[PDB]
RNA sequence: ACUGGCAGACUAGAGUACUGUAGAGGGGGGUAGAAUUUCAGGUGUAGCGGUGAAAUGCGUAGAGAUCUGAAGGAAUACCGG
């Protein structure tokens, strides 16, 4: 390990799934957990408390890299996003800054075709 | 008288010249930025993806995530009504 206290938490806020990627600034991963492997499954990875779980989960595997500051940045439309920051501030690591990270066009590809359900 | 013909006349219709104005009008060429995909390398480690739920699929040969770069094609967020 080199112990970093500066860094990045990448929230990747899926409908389905959450990630949380906590990185160096340098976006070397250093840790990563997501609601559907922290336990949740089906419906309830897409909860804003898997998330959340995912995110304790990626946060007390952050602490062995020695982490105190982290940058969030939130990329999606899930449940996920609000959930996992707090458990971020709820777990010690001092906010620096919150980007927003969801990528969008500027009118690019078609989007898959409607869902007729 | 009215319609037509013929020979004139007229400027209201129609058109011309002049100067501006707005405009995703058209054709040609170039270029920008965002994003997707693929690819290469770095970090990283067990999921990812998907759904009503799931399975097919993808992943330990290292995925997904994340960083950087590259290459392509297509379409031009906001403005925008």
């Amino acid at each position: 390990r080199k112990q970093v206290a500066d860094g990045v938490a990448h929230i990747h806020a899926s409908f389905n799934n959450t990630i949380v990627t906590i990185t160096d600034r340098q976006g070397n991963a250093l840790a990563w957990a997501t609601a559907g492997g922290s336990g949740f499954r089906g419906s309830r990875k897409s909860t804003p408390f898997a998330a959340q779980v995912a995110a304790e989960r990626c946060a007390e595997m952050a602490k062995e890299y020695g982490l105190k500051n982290l940058e969030v940045m939130v990329k999606g439309p899930g449940p996920g996003r609000e959930s996992t920051v707090r458990a971020l501030n709820a777990a010690g690591f001092r906010i620096t800054n919150i980007v927003d990270a969801t990528p969008i066009p500027h009118n690019g590809c078609r989007p898959p075709k409607k869902r007729r359900v």
